[PDB]
């Protein structure tokens, strides 16, 4: 849809703090911080796929809006994830060990803006079309 495409990371703010609040250790944070991923979003019928590709780490999720699914995150959390579309924003929550984090994806001008929240930390990542 508005989201379909191949997107390249162009800016990131507070990602290290976000990962630290998730409990990610130094080595994985190091990898994550200097990753410049592509994000490839596609849709086929009810099923949306989001691939995140980078030199040292790839991930992929496929889901139906509103249907919880199991996910292994890039930092190796085993979470229960649910993604919904609200006012044009793809809102993902991940739940594990009584914690949650939200990842909101929205389209703004030429950007795919990703806002990641864990407790008091807010990270903003901006992707542009490849
Ligand atoms: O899409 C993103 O840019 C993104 C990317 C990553 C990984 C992707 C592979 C390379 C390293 C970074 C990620 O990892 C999960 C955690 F941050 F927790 F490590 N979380 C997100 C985001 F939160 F924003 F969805």
């Amino acid at each position: 849809d508005a989201f379909v495409g191949t997107w390249k990371l162009v800016s990131s703010e507070n990602f290290d703090d976000y990962m630290k609040e998730l409990g990610v250790g130094f080595a994985t944070r190091k990898m994550g911080g200097m990753a410049k991923p592509n994000c490839i979003i596609s849709v086929n019928g009810d099923v949306i796929t989001i691939k995140t590709e980078s030199t040292l780490k790839n991930t992929e999720i496929s889901f139906i809006l509103g249907q919880e699914f199991d996910e292994v995150t890039a930092d190796d959390r085993k979470v229960k994830s649910t993604i919904t579309l609200d006012g044009g924003v793809l809102v993902q929550v991940q739940k594990w060990d009584g914690k949650s984090t939200t990842i909101k994806r929205k389209r703004e001008d030429d950007k795919l803006v990703v806002e990641c929240v864990m407790k008091g930390v807010t990270c903003t990542r901006v992707y542009e079309r490849a």
